[PDB]
C-alpha cells in the first residue's frame, strides 16, 4: 500500500509500432560507431521534447520537436521520434536522455555511448 489512486484516473504506458532492439527498459546502449533509432507512437502522436542530458547532468532545449548537441541529435515528426548518433573518437563513454511528455505519461529514454579503443 501506501499509494493511493483516483479508481480511473492513471496513466497507461505510452506506446509504441516501432522502437530499437537496443531499448532495455529505456535505456539505450550506444557503440563507438553511434547509430540511427526510430521510436514511432501508435497511442500519442501528441508529445514534445522536455529534456536533454549530454553531460551527465540536464540542458534546456531549443525548440519542442528539435535538438542538436553537436554529435547527438532530435527530430519528431508528428509521430515518429528519431534520434541519429554520431561516432564517438575518444576514449570516454558519454551518456544523453530524451524526455518525452504526453500530458498524462513520460517515457524517459536514456541513452549511453561507449568510448572508441583507438
Amino acid at each position: 500500500g501506501c499509494e493511493l489512486s483516483d479508481p480511473d484516473g492513471l496513466a497507461d504506458p505510452m506506446k509504441w509500432s516501432k522502437v530499437p532492439s537496443g531499448l532495455k527498459n529505456g535505456e539505450l546502449k550506444v557503440e563507438a560507431e553511434g547509430g540511427s533509432s526510430l521510436f514511432a507512437c501508435k497511442n500519442y502522436k501528441s508529445f514534445w521534447i522536455s529534456s536533454v542530458k549530454e553531460e551527465g547532468k540536464f540542458k534546456e532545449n531549443t525548440s519542442y520537436k528539435e535538438f542538436d548537441g553537436g554529435w547527438y541529435l532530435v527530430k519528431i515528426e508528428d509521430n515518429e521520434l528519431k534520434v541519429i548518433i554520431n561516432r564517438n573518437e575518444t576514449n570516454a563513454s558519454r551518456s544523453f536522455t530524451v524526455c518525452v511528455e504526453a500530458g498524462n505519461a513520460f517515457d524517459e529514454f536514456k541513452f549511453v555511448q561507449d568510448a572508441a579503443k583507438q
